[PDB]
Order: structure tokens, then C-alpha cells, then sequence
């Protein structure tokens, strides 16, 4: 009850900034979290022994991956808690909630494949969701650990705020399927600029949380160029897995999975931060103006994959 979390001080100042790096140490990740949801939500959002519980489970059921693991998990959430200490006011109780916790259980037992992936090796997650294949099997691992004994961090809400809320949990996880981001950004573009955008309306907010989503998702594109750079290694190395086990089922992978085109990757980044990466964080700006400094560093970041093509590295 009077048990705050508190950091040491580099890291309690630190983490209120958009491009915090949660570090190497994976035994304060569980800490960062608990401290992010104490100030994001409240100390009496959740009981501690519980969320504990919650925490531990969810960190297991992530496997040793190179980028789609616990720590990918811990930095989606924190991005998560940075966007909401700079918009205090936008969001209801049981969204403080669901959002955090949504982010950390966003790519639960994640394996290092891509939906496509999935698809073509027949897995049978493809027969179970045949769209969204990993973002539903994501939710399904995320309702199973709610449900283990002593791990209901929501018991405390009434049987319609626990539906809301486990509602706002399966739409934020849906929404991390990159396949679905370019479609909800185009609408939300259109809402903004016709000015038709009501934060009251619950299908707008939806796709709002969706684009918050997708921004805190590929938020490795707005941290300082030394941890984008080594991020994006982690990130190929799976890529690369995948490239290689399209080889063995006799497909020619996309140049994104085969290592053999790894030449091909600044202008690859390139085209990722003009299609994907500064349009979402443009148009969250537009939404939320405090989310301003996730474009700045991206921009930082595009203009640093320029510098990698020019050979000034
Ligand atoms: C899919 C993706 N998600 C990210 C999330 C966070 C940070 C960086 C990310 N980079 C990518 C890869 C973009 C792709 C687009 C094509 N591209 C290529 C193409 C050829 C060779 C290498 N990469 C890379
Ligand atoms: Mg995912
Ligand atoms: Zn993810």
C-alpha cells in the first residue's frame, strides 16, 4: 500500500523520456514496469502480489527470440507510458490499464516468424486465424495467463469494465499487425483533415489506440541512433531465420529475409521510414501534438540511414 517503486536517478528522470532504453539489466525490467504503472495508472490499480504474478507469467511465455522478447515487450510499454504521461487528460481509467498491460502482452510467445510465414509452412496457428494469425494467438496467451489462479490483476472490476477492458486489450493487440496499420492511419489521416475526428466516438478512439499501437510498436525508429542501429541487427537476425526456412520449404524469401541481400538494407530502412515510420508518428502528432518528439527522432534516424547510403558510415 505505501510500497512505491523508485528507480536510481538517471533512470527515474530518464524514463519519462520518449527514447528511454530500459538497458541490459533483465532483473529491474519487472521493476520499470511495476514503477510505470504505479504512476501511469495509480498504486491501487492493481494488487502488487498480483501484478507480480502477472509479470512473471507473461515474461515466460516470451522465448529467447532475438528481437520479438521480453524486452521488446518492456520497451513497447514503456513508449506506451511515455505517450500516456504527456496526455494526462485524453484517456479514461480502464484504458490506463488495458494500454500497459496490452503492451507488454502484445507478442506473448512469439517465435520469430511472420504471419506469412506461418501461412506458407501450414503452421496450425494458420488454420485456427487465418488473418492476424500471431496478433490472435498473442491475445489467446494473454486471456490464458489472466485466467491461471492468483494472476486476475482485473478481479476488482465489475463483470462490464472487465469485458471493456479485455475489449480494449484485444483491439490494441489486433492493431500490432502491421498488415492493418495502413488502412487505420489512411482513415485517421481523412477524420483529421475533413476534421471529422470525435474523441468521443468509440470506433475513433479505437483506431486511435490502434495508431498509438503501431507507434509504440516500432518505436525502436525513435531512440538515439547507437540503440536504433543495434536494434535493428536483432531485428534482421530474425528476419534472416525466416529468409532461411523459406529457403527449406523451396520459396525465394522478400530481400528484407535474405541474408544474402544484407547490401540492400539502408535503403530497405530507407523506404520503411518514408512508408511506414514517419507517416504514423505524423500523423499521432496531428492527434496527440505531446507525441511530437517520437517524429523528431525518427526524422533524426531517417537522416542517419541517409549518412549509412552516402558512405559517411
Ligand atoms: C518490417 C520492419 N519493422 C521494423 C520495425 C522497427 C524498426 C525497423 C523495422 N524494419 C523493418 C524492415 C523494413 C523492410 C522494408 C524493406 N527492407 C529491406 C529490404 C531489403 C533488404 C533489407 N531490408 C526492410
Ligand atoms: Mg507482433
Ligand atoms: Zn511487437
Amino acid at each position: 500500500g505505501l510500497m512505491q517503486f523508485t528507480l536510481p536517478v538517471r533512470l527515474c528522470k530518464e524514463i519519462e523520456l520518449f527514447h528511454f532504453d530500459i538497458g541490459p539489466f533483465e532483473n529491474m525490467w519487472p521493476g520499470i514496469f511495476v514503477y510505470m504503472v504505479h504512476r501511469s495508472c495509480g498504486t491501487s490499480c492493481f494488487e502488487l502480489e498480483k501484478l507480480c504474478r502477472f509479470i512473471m507469467s507473461v515474461k515466460k511465455n516470451y522465448r529467447r527470440v532475438p528481437y520479438h522478447n521480453w524486452k521488446h515487450a518492456v520497451t513497447v510499454a514503456h513508449c506506451m507510458y511515455a505517450i500516456l504521461q504527456n496526455n494526462h487528460t485524453l484517456f479514461t481509467d480502464l484504458e490506463r490499464k488495458g494500454l500497459l498491460i496490452a503492451c507488454l502482452c502484445h507478442d506473448l510467445d512469439h517465435r520469430g516468424f511472420s504471419n506469412s510465414y506461418l501461412q506458407k509452412f501450414d503452421h496450425p496457428l494458420a488454420a485456427l486465424y487465418s488473418t492476424s494469425t500471431m496478433e490472435q494467438h498473442h491475445f489467446s496467451q494473454t486471456v490464458s495467463i489472466l485466467q491461471l489462479e492468483g494472476h486476475n490483476i482485473f478481479s476488482t472490476l465489475s463483470s462490464s469494465e472487465y469485458e471493456q477492458v479485455l475489449e480494449i486489450i484485444r483491439k490494441a493487440i489486433i492493431a500490432t499487425d502491421l498488415a492493418l496499420y495502413f488502412g487505420n492511419r489512411k482513415q485517421l489521416e481523412e477524420m483529421y483533415q475533413t476534421g471529422s475526428l470525435n474523441l468521443n466516438n468509440q470506433s475513433h478512439r479505437d483506431r486511435v489506440i490502434g495508431l498509438m499501437m503501431t507507434a509504440c510498436d516500432l518505436c525502436s525508429v525513435t531512440k538515439l541512433w547507437p540503440v536504433t542501429k543495434l536494434t535493428a541487427n536483432d531485428i534482421y537476425a530474425e528476419f534472416w531465420a525466416e529468409g532461411d526456412e523459406m529457403k527449406k520449404l523451396g520459396i525465394q524469401p522478400i530481400p528484407m529475409m535474405d541474408r544474402d541481400k544484407k547490401d540492400e538494407v539502408p535503403q530497405g530502412q530507407l523506404g520503411f521510414y518514408n512508408a511506414v515510420a514517419i507517416p504514423c508518428y505524423t500523423t499521432l502528432t496531428q492527434i496527440l501534438p505531446p507525441t511530437e518528439p517520437l517524429l523528431k527522432a525518427c526524422r533524426d534516424n531517417l537522416s542517419q540511414w541517409e549518412k549509412v547510403i552516402r558512405g559517411e558510415e
